[PDB]
């Protein structure tokens, strides 16, 4: 297949420009907007006082 992803991209793009941001950047976040990827977890921690 690929149009099932063809229309996510597309689509995506046009609730992606919504955003009011640029086409391009739109695209190669779409393209991984309707796909999974690996992002680990940001780890954290603070000083709280006593």
């Amino acid at each position: 297949d690929e149009a099932q992803f063809k229309e996510c991209y597309d689509t995506c793009h046009k609730e992606c420009s919504d955003k009011g941001n640029g086409f391009t950047f739109c695209e190669m976040k779409c393209d991984t907007d309707c796909s999974v990827k690996d992002v680990k977890e940001k780890l954290e921690n603070y000083k709280p006082k006593n």
